[PDB]
């Protein structure tokens, strides 16, 4: 299971039609052949990566996911950097289940992950306190947070305490571009909704965490540049990766062994845009450094 056979392998033009149905399977369209040949080589290294590290027995494993036919210094680059940085609980959770989940959105080439996990938590703390689940704007936080910077990064904190003094407009009404633009926030009329506050979940600290999440899917951040995590595909992720947090995303529930983390690069990537974060190493900064800085909203 995942994503190729292994009689794609053995020979060139073998390779080449199954790179031809993975573009088709991901609607990947390049400007010009020469970017088709180039991302080919991207493709056939990744794949001889994945077929590589699959061998060896973890708990989780890679794939030609949406990432395949990006070398990892792209990858680095365009979907990671949206940091600007610096008491019995259920056995399992997940907020999907209860319905306090919208869809997986894609964040796209922008490095705007803080509003997406903020705008995440929010979504869901407003189903569990009204009883119903809308879509809010990614792009308003972009345009309108003035302690963030855009696509070039920002602070969930920061787009939390927004809404919580401001408000915010629904996805509809202020629908996402991947491109900041000016402030728009007062041409929406009336927000379609208004928090109570923020919290932050003490750091390093993976007890604090779980409770947390058992309330609300919680802000949280990791570091994702690395290449086992751009091919990532399924099972529980149990590293490598270093504590150089760099991603946003919100983590909506837990089992036994992991944490259960909503990403932002559509459901091409991962459990369908999802991935589950070995938990309980004791490490006190996380897989990923997972537990470096976690936040969540309030609703009264
Ligand atoms: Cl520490
Ligand atoms: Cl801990
Ligand atoms: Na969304």
């Amino acid at each position: 299971i995942v994503g190729y056979s292994q009689n794609d392998l053995t020979s060139t033009e073998r390779l080449i039609q199954l790179f031809e149905s993975w573009m088709l399977k991901h609607n990947k369209i390049y400007k010009n052949i020469d970017e088709k040949i180039y991302r080919f080589e991207i493709f056939k290294d990744n794949l001889k990566y994945i077929d590589e590290t699959n061998k060896k027995n973890n708990s989780y494993w890679l794939g030609l996911n949406v990432f395949a036919d990006m070398s990892n210094d792209e990858f680095k680059e365009k979907y990671t950097g949206s940091l600007a940085g610096n008491v019995n609980i259920p056995e399992y959770v997940d907020w999907r289940q209860k319905g306090a989940v919208t869809p997986v959105k894609n964040q796209g080439s922008c490095g705007s992950a803080w509003a997406f996990s903020a705008v995440s938590t929010i979504e869901s703390i407003i189903k569990i306190r009204t009883g119903n689940l809308n879509e809010y704007s990614e792009q308003e936080l972009l345009d309108c947070d003035r302690r963030s910077y855009g696509c070039n990064g920002g602070y969930p904190w920061s787009a939390l305490q927004l809404v919580a003094q401001y408000g915010i407009h629904y996805r509809n009404t202020y629908p996402y571009e991947g491109v900041q633009r000016y402030c728009r926030s007062r041409e929406k009329g009336p927000y379609a909704a208004k928090t109570d506050g923020v919290r932050q979940v003490q750091p390093y600290n993976e007890g604090a965490l779980l409770y947390s999440i058992a309330n609300q899917p919680v802000s949280v951040v990791l570091e994702a540049a690395g290449k086992d995590f751009q091919l990532y595909r399924g099972g529980i992720f149990v590293g490598p990766c270093g504590n150089k947090v760099d991603h946003a995303v919100a983590a909506v529930g837990y089992g036994p062994n992991y944490i259960l983390i909503r990403n932002s690069w559509g459901t091409g990537w991962g459990e369908n845009g999802y991935i589950r974060i070995k938990r309980g190493t004791g490490n006190s900064y996380g897989v990923c450094g997972l537990y470096t800085s976690s936040f969540y909203p309030v609703k009264n």
